[PDB]
């Protein structure tokens, strides 16, 4: 009964009216037995919408571990025939979850499950390796995709696939990720060797050697928008390898490795290491994210308005109230959303992108 | 007499050749020559080869507006004007009143050959680093604003600027700006606060610090540091011309030093201003992140593979600002900026020469 168009306009009425039977992996394993029906019923798009999009193939590395129904909506939201989608399922997900992903992945020849799966531990190298596994497959399996966008189960796009290609063009062969001067408060992350003690990455207290790099370490996000040339480079380059193994025992390497690579002289699509080229999460186009401690009055020093949903680890899990402002940002994808916190943020967004993409 | 292609590819031997080409010595037009040449428009246009026919349907549907500020060197003005001329666009030229009558006449001369090119209805006597430099652009904005309502963005240029993107490339980046303004705007550095803390007066033709402390800015939002160059939407221009508060802000800045390097940067961070950015520093644009103007400063140049924003200047340095030599061209063309600064015919015509044909050759596709 909810009127989406109104939520998309900030209308306080709907926002308030907004602010149960749920599918399960088994329900998916069953819906996918017949691909043609799943696709038709779930209204997936299997026919390029424009030649412009067919001429600009994108690759995606989606790291997941549960919430099968979110993965379904996410994929459909960003699905196109010319693209390439490598799904990474955590080696620890529910066997039925895994089988459910395979069922969805096996209905499209451009969708598949990474040939190597890692058991992902929070803030550890494995998180990066998850994405690396996906890069290895996508890089070798095709040489025509322009950029690689890595996602996660709780991301959702706020742009159609057309708008994404156009912005990727505006990038003119350059990458686009958050990459800034190392905050002193995040240095402890890589100045000490870490290890998994009790399923938790802990500080061993051993001081690490300096990074085998002439370039300084930069700070960023785990999400990115890099060119195929970048991927091949971190995959092949003899030095990127020295750095990567050095980062293996650091805390949250995913939030400093990509951003540091982006500023290494020889890297395709990179930026000079002069802080004149630094990119903050708001300047970059990778992902729009609201951190608890920055929300406030945008008319007084705040990057963005306060969160209408809830917060998990200081990260705003969007609610129907956030949509209006969010949609006016330049980012490709927003994080995070949760069917268990507000399925309406996702529904309204979902339909909007589909309609806007069909007009 | 020299292979441009090589120069754009950064060939050391070739760059070295222009050096020998210069010292080892020509046609030099003057304001009068132009007053004569403009007598017959058909000929001037045809001869100087001005693209008087819209190139694509994509450009015709996306009108651009330019505000060019000049005071001398009429041959430079004509070259820059041809490099960016397009029938669908609009060009407002501001000639300094301290300029030679022959020069102003030359510009009035050229301007008459084009219905879309005109001299600003109000000319200022510009003083370096003074509020009058901001007033000149403001004078153009009003003329361009009232003259037409279909141009999307206004780009302000000075005499020594040259484009490094074709008009279509420019139109495309503007479409990508998706309605936002693009210009430098960063946290106000400490060493530049003195520019607006004290009052400034022109003494013997040079703006000097009176010592008289001034009232705080008429703003709830902070003061931002930037440059005199920008890219803004027809709405940004409209708002600054009609908005009350801004008036109080501008007049308050009339007695400041280089009001042009904090004024625009600041208005771009004001809530309600069309195409602005949150005051939060997460949205700060450095000169390299913005796309308005590529410019190298002597104290920043050096080993790019070691922290330097860009490599050493190949031309010369006027006031710490690099005047481009053929040698700078290669690296510069790979930057995302719309225009560069600065170029000097007397320092290296080859840099302007190659850059000139390359852009034309590329527009023609
Ligand atoms: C204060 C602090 O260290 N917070 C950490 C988070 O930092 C944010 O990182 C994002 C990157 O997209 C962005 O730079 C933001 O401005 C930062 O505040 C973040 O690193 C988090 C782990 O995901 O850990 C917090 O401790
Ligand atoms: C060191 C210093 O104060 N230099 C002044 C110039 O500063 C530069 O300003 C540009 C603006 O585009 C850019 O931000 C660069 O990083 C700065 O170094 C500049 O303000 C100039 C006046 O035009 O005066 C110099 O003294």
């Amino acid at each position: 009964n909810v009127n989406c168009t109104k939520i998309l306009q900030g209308d306080p009425e709907e926002i308030q009216k907004v602010k149960r039977p749920r599918w399960t992996p088994h329900d998916y394993i069953n819906m996918t037995r017949d691909c043609a029906s799943f696709i038709r019923t779930r209204k997936y798009i299997v026919e390029p919408l424009t030649k412009e999009e067919v001429g600009f193939p994108i690759a995606y590395s989606i790291v997941v571990h549960h919430k099968i129904e979110m993965l379904d909506r996410l994929l459909r939201a960003i699905y196109m025939p010319q693209n390439f989608y490598c799904i990474h399922v955590d080696r620890k997900a529910e066997e039925s979850f895994l089988a459910a992903v395979q069922g969805i992945a096996s209905c499209f020849d451009n969708v598949f499950v990474a040939s190597q799966l890692e058991s992902v531990v929070y803030a550890s190298w494995t998180r990066v390796k998850a994405d690396l596994n996906c890069m290895k497959d996508l890089y070798r399996m095709n040489a025509n995709w322009k950029y690689l966008i890595n996602l996660c189960g709780m991301d959702f796009p706020i742009k159609t696939n057309l708008e994404i290609v156009r912005k990727l063009k505006c990038s003119t062969g350059e990458n686009n990720l958050e990459t800034e001067k190392m905050p002193p408060n995040k240095e402890e992350r890589w100045k000490k060797r870490y290890a998994v003690v009790d399923g938790k990455l802990t500080n061993t207290g051993i001081v690490k050697a300096p990074p085998p790099l002439k370039t300084p370490l930069f700070s960023g996000s785990a999400y990115f928008v890099v060119t195929r040339e970048y991927v091949g480079y971190v995959l092949e380059n003899e030095n990127i390898q020295k750095l990567m193994e050095w980062a293996q025992d650091t805390y949250s390497p995913d939030e400093f490795l990509w951003a540091t690579i982006q500023r290494i002289p020889e890297v395709p699509g990179s930026f000079p290491s002069s802080n004149k080229y630094d990119l903050s999460d708001m300047n970059a186009i990778a992902r729009f994210v609201k951190w608890q401690y920055f929300e406030g009055d945008v008319s007084n020093g705040a990057p963005y308005p306060p969160c209408s949903g809830v917060h998990v680890r200081s990260v705003c899990v969007f609610g129907a109230g956030d949509l209006s402002w969010m949609l006016r940002q330049h980012h490709l994808f927003a994080n995070k959303f949760d069917m268990d916190v507000d399925p309406f943020a996702i529904q309204c967004l979902d339909e909007h992108l589909r309609r806007k993409a069909l007009e």
